[PDB]
């Protein structure tokens, strides 16, 4: 409310609510990815666990944005959450490519919100993103890129072998 | 898949996916309730914590249904998640009345799914609900009813006093 | 005996004795599977251990049915135990396919006995199966389906390699 | 001195000395608030302790600015410290309203100094404020806003009762 | 200086300074190798760690030569450090072949310095090399030769598979 709010633009407030929606949508996408990889006809436990942990991380990012919205005196506003883009996610390679597309969209939204905060001279917002989001995102995208390279190296002429071995020897089970 | 699926009707599979959507919608409603009670112009920490814990419990119930869907060889299907019914939730009394309406709707959906499983002669489904959902729901609704009675006793002619005291002396902070 | 027996039909009593015979036959089949995979010309220790543990689990299921027969005042009656269907079990894939066929036959027998207990209004029998058998069976069939998918992914053009790797990196040795 | 000073404008140096004076004035105001609430005719121990802890926090903020002034090679310059604005502070509500006015003035001074550092291309100054001051201030103002809402809810028709209960059940004694 | 120097030829002093330059150049080459294998488009963590540890070992060898130069009363003289021979290092096989070429050049330089010390009748120099360098080098070259043989065995017709498996199952991650 107006009792605490100071230097917190309506533009930033609305963009924070939109970013919460993006993070919750990302969490829902990773929930779907995780359950897909634990199907009995997919059965890649390490892949399930990789995506189920990202579902939790994106939920936690949304909750940190909502706490910050309250700390600044803005008002959380929730919108409908669209379902994920696919019902079935293909191979581990297809899924990791979809994940890095999703993370680069989150990263661009973070960068756009940082730029709006810079333009609004809102240093608390800019520091909040720098401290809790921007490096987390760069680290995750680097990890996904490392995984993509290793998955791609393993396809060879024996795709099933390579998919098994990546899950067994890189991912956590 | 067809490799494991046995005695698991398409009707139950679809109703489980719908119930996952109801539980995730309930979780999203409790997320909104919790952040509303931590606004600086609402500021009831025990109420925030009560609803934020229910958001986590409803998420966990959705995840247990999704794991069971996979264990039976059905296929998780996600739909859009509608936003909660309100953006602002009024008093603790208004919020607890909305919560018990929400929980009785979840309970009726559980009872309806139990009845479908009974009709389909699916004892694993029926036991799953009895073991992980039906008593959890009766316990929670009893707790909410106890809270409603205590909140109602505290309104008197001093509503703000009563709301403070309930939060301080019943709810966990 | 007639001193304790109450609400325990002769139909359920006989079907419990038949199910004991099915579980003991299953145990004997898994004993044969385990010793086959420890032959020096087969030599897959993780596969031996997987099936030898199922031999013990099926024995224990038969013993829990026999204890329940006594607790209800029925009379255990033992029949001849037929030998397993094969003397040699082929590849790990062949053996896991035979195992899931065997487990779905046990599961159908459990479901049939639950339906008889339901028809006889024998809730102790129905609860006994729900509590100690039906979920154990769904969990095991899901595990076997996961293993089948992973074994099938590993066949590729290098079947021996895939069989080794599954035993080494999925099964316990 | 000139031996270490680099990228540290005379404008920032002077504004840091002014901000030290503001923080020390704030500390002196909170010292007065704390002793007022421990008068025998006021006697609100939790309120005394709340403000006496803020006196220490504002002192520590002044000392961190002075250490930074020295680390950058500027020169601390002290001015007279004006007495607090009141000798008696009224009710807990009056005192919490005066406190949030004081904290929003400190926050605006921090934001103004951040803007000067941005304009001077002094990233060490900007990071120093972001890291040790801006979030501390947003957190404190949110806490005070939460307290104001709870104090206001407790006034009702029984102001003394409400003041007692807030001190007893929210503030630390 | 002349206060301590005894039996320490100007020829050995100069050759020690040259060997320090060779060891520091080797360290810089291994730094480049390590960062190359942690690129997101290379992504072989065990290979990165193998070479980053050799960068540290070659630095430490240079520092032990410099300490000995001082202990004997010679004067350390540093020269420009040439950049490594490549900016990109190819496959793990290419990199391990370049590493063994580099180590055999260091070993030959050690042997040449031992021969100069022998010729100069400088037994402290000869013992220093025998005690801290010659066996370290033979051990490392044997390890690299073992790795080369294993990498070469893994190329087969599936080079990416083999590169992954070597990194996963031989190198430390
Ligand atoms: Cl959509
Ligand atoms: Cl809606
Ligand atoms: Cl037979
Ligand atoms: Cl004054
Ligand atoms: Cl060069
Ligand atoms: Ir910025
Ligand atoms: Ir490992
Ligand atoms: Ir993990
Ligand atoms: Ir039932
Ligand atoms: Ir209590
Ligand atoms: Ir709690
Ligand atoms: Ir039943
Ligand atoms: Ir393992
Ligand atoms: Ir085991
Ligand atoms: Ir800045
Ligand atoms: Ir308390
Ligand atoms: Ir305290
Ligand atoms: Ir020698
Ligand atoms: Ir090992
Ligand atoms: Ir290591």
């Amino acid at each position: 409310s107006s009792q605490i709010r100071q230097n917190y633009s309506t533009e930033v407030e609305a963009a924070v609510n939109r970013l919460v929606n993006l993070y919750l949508r990302a969490s829902y996408t990773y929930l779907s990815l995780g359950f897909y990889f634990h199907r009995d006809d997919v059965a890649l436990e390490g892949v399930c666990h990789f995506f189920r942990e990202l579902a939790e991380e994106k939920r936690e990012g949304a909750e940190r944005l909502l706490k910050m919205q309250n700390q600044r005196g803005g008002r959380a506003l929730f919108q409908d959450l669209q379902k994920p883009s696919q019902d079935e996610w293909g191979t581990t390679l297809d899924a990791m490519k979809a994940a890095i597309v999703l993370e680069k969209s989150l990263n661009q939204a973070l960068l756009d919100l940082h730029a709006l905060g810079s333009a609004q001279a809102d240093p608390h917002l800019c520091d909040f993103l720098e401290s809790h989001f921007l490096d987390e995102e760069v680290k995750l995208i680097k990890k996904m890129g490392d995984h993509l390279t290793n998955i791609q190296r393993l396809v060879g002429s024996q795709a099933g072998l390579g998919e098994y071995l990546f899950e067994r020897l890189t991912l956590k089970h």
